[PDB]
């Protein structure tokens, strides 16, 4: 089982499910090999109804599809339709909080409102909106139509763009007509230049590809900004991870997807119903977190993390699991099936995400109290129907530090410099207490033993003192592994990056130092990650593409986490990819993606399958920024 | 060559590229069998990196996607995906001119205005929007920025859905929740909810798709009203179809693709270059048509149609071919390599629509005169390079009556009864002398014999007194086997369809009927068939599902043509399609589409394959049609 993941609470209940005949992620791969090589290269499209067509990687014919698309085309027109389909995601996540924040401020949803007044208006400010005279609510309306605006063509580019990065990297990008014009806008035309008979030239091709990652780019940083107006701006937290924090005594509750609309009111409401637990017989509720959402309700209120990605299913496994609350993305539709051998409420509550066989709910932000009282009474109906049953949960858990946005970043760097905080964290990658940044994101991948290339990676970079942030199912393969726990400091970190976590702890009154990975939230909130980065080099007064910063999507699965990986690179860094996209059915897409749009945005995908390899290119690719500052390294 | 296409024509280029060694569509798809049967079934899914997942039809394992999607989420979130992409063609084009009509009613594009103020009117008042005492520039102004909030969420649905459909039909629709929002948004939702983790109950994803095939409605309603605003609404036109309208002594210019923005002054600038081209040596400029784009100078100025779809290749084989201009959709990419031994001028134009080693020309309509010109004097260019050469042009051609618009229809039955021009239609469908209606439309596709399909079910409907209609590569198939020559009526048509015909055209003063088949124009056109349909509902007070209404997509290749059929069966219409989707690995999905839709929208589609039997089961569908009526049959 260890061959199938790293995480020991993990392979416990892959140990319960083999025996008692549940069937897993683990085990719908297996009975997936081998797999095929046309789709695993690249060299397929299925775009009409003349295909499908392959093309052979080596060998004689087929050389090229039906209607003449060549390899590259076809690679490139796939690649594409996986950005797009990734903004989808990350834009459609986006726009239904700007609807919840007009609904709130325009009276018509009672359990929302603008919870962070502060980030509100740099935000209204950030867009040139005008704030002074002007209630919140009017603001907060401004905002919301701001965002929705930014999904279709108008005057202006998209602004969720054009006033998050430095005016010289927006220049660069205009140079070559990547700004989108629009987030759906963008969806739409990269799905028609791929359909068939359109766009076949490579380049043209890959360059509406970053232009539409950047319009995901956006959807990312207009969802980050929306949730914290809408549920607070994160601040440093206290927590556990793994499965060891479901109670056997307890309701115990997951919220699982990505938008926490829904999942923050769970959270409140579950307070509320603590007594209506008790009687049942219940000690209370026990809300825990799966997957982004999870982390989103982790990074605002503590709720722990009971596990992520590839292994949600496991959390089922346990016996323990009363009901998993569904929104959308990243959801195993296996959970649906695996719920009549575990007892699990499985509940879906948004209308275009349903699974069959899962009980839905209708959720409404009209209604979101009265929903969710609905959805933790069918929990507790069904702790009532296990009250008694042997449940295993494995007695495995991490500390875990989280809540670094980058105001809590920039805060807690402001303790040892109150008028220049940036100042400090410069100061140390200058004299090399610092290395560089490294940013770890995305999902885990069944093809990758889990967490093994975060784990593998990290320990390396930070032996070599990068500061090492993480985001999505990243930092939850981190944080379940002990890297939010800052008494690992000593163990994980070198003596450069002990001692600068050291003094930023001991000054912000922790008597002990920052956790060994700054935890910055969600897959969206990769943008955060974005802010700072962007906060960094308007402070340095150089392009992104000078920083000593780099991205690792070490395990990456997701459409969402293509479209990531590609504006990481589209704004300027070294980003590592730790699973093949299907693009190696292709050198000159392949000689694009990896060397060739160093010249157009001057960052670049590292590919890079093992781990310890990663890590060395990696550092390479930190230290070859480092000189080209002038540094040390 | 008689497997490959049944237009003679055809057949001999088709000689002469195989003497030549020049590869065609028929080689590239030969050297492609035996294809692959999972994504002929669409049990095939590459959404995220784990895959590619694959699902045996029969046997056993792999029966489940990696993450648990079966195979009808499997099925129906491909098949979602195709309509998206197909509504993001059309919705792209109609996008084009929504912008197009814009800039020239503010003066920035003065090579375009208002050609058709009477449709102008129309739509105006269709949408809403105050004629009385207001300018044309700004009616029109706001007909264009109608146009566009049509693709975003606003106070009202899409427009181009719900004014263009009978009230009744809005109402079963929108039961149902299938009005779009707006266009793009509808795109885009369908990219997240068929994403990875998402969306995975089949009717929930199939309701989705219903959906989203009407925002390609929308798209094509608002295409062709655009375009009849900008360049005039067809009127009934006389021209010649199929390779021989290619001349050898002049220059002979091709005008390729669905947008005819461009192609439009083309047609006008190269009346005013034919002294130009008189210098070099030519005749003149011959402008001639392939796919969509020719259809729309076909129908609104006559030009000759010169070939179509998958077989477009054949026009540059006979080496008179000077210049292909081309926009974008249904263009094969093989045309930029064939042009190297055939000395054809390959010229993109449009940003997101390019082909390695074609001309491009940046197209601005700031600038259209000044691009047309430059595009034209290539071509003059590439006639000399050739003057003296021997071409081969097969002397076939057949004669072509078209540019039946809606409008020019009810105009002609208005001649036989000027104040209720539909009752004449309907009196002859009530006593029998029209069994029905029959609308072909789409593509051809390699697969099937080129045309086959097309004219032996047009062959059989119209010998048993169906009025048939058609546009794209329908009209195309049908048109270049003589199916728009009057002269064939009495050979073609039975006696109860040609007396009508007959009737209608000797009331029209041309002594003789109305063609066999009435061409109603290019893809984005079945928007006009939408139109009289609409009407002959409202003119008897029912549903369009009640109606002798059908529909073929009878050789059918592109995602478009997905789209296309599935609005069809969504606006109530029995809808043959005459190539298996990716449907058939999920019989709950193909139960859906061909059964269970019917008691959802009253159309459904009937899969068959044999184009005999495919006639016998669409007059099966018209002649329960007409018994649901109680008219005799
Ligand atoms: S678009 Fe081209 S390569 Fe793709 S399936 Fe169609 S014919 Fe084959
Ligand atoms: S979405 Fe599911 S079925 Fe599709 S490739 Fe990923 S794991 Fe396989
Ligand atoms: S042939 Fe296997 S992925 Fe297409
Ligand atoms: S395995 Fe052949 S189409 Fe996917």
């Amino acid at each position: 089982q260890n061959l199938k993941s790293t995480d020991r609470a993990v392979q416990q209940m892959l140990d319960k499910a083999k025996r008692e005949g549940i069937q897993t992620v683990w085990d719908r791969y297996e009975a997936m090999k081998p797999q095929c090589g046309f789709g695993e290269t690249g060299l397929c499209c299925r775009h009409c109804l003349q295909g499908p067509c392959r093309i052979n990687p080596f060998g004689d014919e087929p050389k090229v599809g039906i209607c003449g698309a060549t390899a590259e085309v076809i690679v490139a027109r796939g690649l594409d339709r996986s950005i797009a389909a990734g903004a989808a995601g990350h834009s459609g996540h986006a726009k239904h909080l700007a609807h919840t924040l007009k609904k709130a401020v325009q009276g018509k949803a009672a359990s929302y409102m603008i919870k962070d007044r502060t980030k509100l208006h740099s935000i209204a400010k950030r867009l040139g909106i005008p704030t002074e005279g002007q209630k919140d609510e009017d603001i907060a309306l401004e905002v919301a139509k701001a965002a929705l605006a930014d999904f279709h063509e108008k005057d202006t580019p998209v602004l969720w763009v054009t006033t998050v990065l430095p005016p010289s990297r927006v220049k660069v990008l205009s140079a070559h007509g990547l700004i989108p014009a629009g987030i759906d806008h963008e969806i739409a035309e990269i799905m028609h230049r791929t359909s068939m008979g359109c766009d076949a030239d490579a380049q043209n091709l890959l360059l509406g590809g970053l232009r539409c990652s950047l319009a995901d780019l956006a959807g990312c940083y207009m969802g980050t900004d929306l949730a914290d107006i809408l549920f607070g701006t994160p601040a440093p937290v206290v927590t556990e991870s793994n499965l060891g924090v479901l109670k056997a005594d307890a309701v115990n509750v997951a919220v699982h997807g990505h938008n926490p609309v829904l999942s923050d009111i769970i959270v409140s409401v579950s307070k509320e119903m603590e007594n209506e637990a008790r009687a049942a017989g219940a000690t209370g509720i026990n809300v825990v977190g799966i997957c982004c959402t999870g982390n989103e309700v982790l990074m605002r209120h503590g709720i722990p993390a009971c596990t992520h990605s590839v292994s949600q299913e496991m959390a089922m496994i346990t016996g323990a699991l009363d009901a998993m609350i569904l929104d959308y993305q990243c959801i195993q539709p296996s959970v649906a099936t695996i719920a009549e051998c575990t007892g699990t409420t499985v509940i879906t509550t948004m209308e275009m995400s349903k699974i069959t066989g899962a009980t839905h709910v209708n959720f409404a932000e009209e209604a979101a109290v009265e929903n969710a009282k609905q959805i933790l009474r069918l929990a507790i109906d069904t702790f009532k129907r296990r009250k008694g049953k042997p449940v295993e949960i494995p007695n495995i858990k991490t500390k875990v530090v989280a809540g670094f946005s980058t105001e809590a970043i920039i805060n807690a760097l402001s303790k040892l410099n109150a008028n220049d905080p940036l100042k400090p964290l410069i100061d140390n990658v200058v004299n090399g207490n610092i290395r560089g940044v490294c940013l770890f994101a995305g999902c885990n991948n069944v093809k990758v033993p889990q967490d093994q290339n975060f784990t593998t990676i990290a320990r390396k970079l930070l032996k070599q003192n990068v500061l090492v942030v993480a985001t999505g199912c990243g930092a939850g393969a981190l944080m379940r592994h002990g890297f939010m726990d800052p008494a690992n400091v000593d163990e994980l970190c070198g003596d450069g990056l002990k001692a600068v976590l050291t003094a930023i702890g001991e000054a912000n009154g922790l008597g002990g130092p920052l956790p060994p990975v700054l935890h910055m939230g969600s897959c969206v909130d990769n943008s955060r990650a974005v802010a700072l980065v962007a906060a960094l080099a308007n402070r340095l007064g150089v392009d992104l593409d000078r920083l000593p910063v780099v991205a690792s999507a070490a395990e990456w699965m997701h459409e969402k986490a293509v479209a990531i990986g590609t504006w990481a690179v589209t704004i300027g860094l070294p980003t590592h990819i730790g699973v093949l996209p299907p693009i190696t059915g292709s050198l000159p897409v392949t000689q694009i993606l990896t060397s060739s749009v160093k010249d157009i945005t001057g960052g670049y995908f590292i590919v890079e399958l093992d781990p310890e390899t990663a890590a060395d290119k990696l550092l390479a690719a930190i230290n070859e920024r480092r000189a080209g500052l002038g540094l040390p390294w």
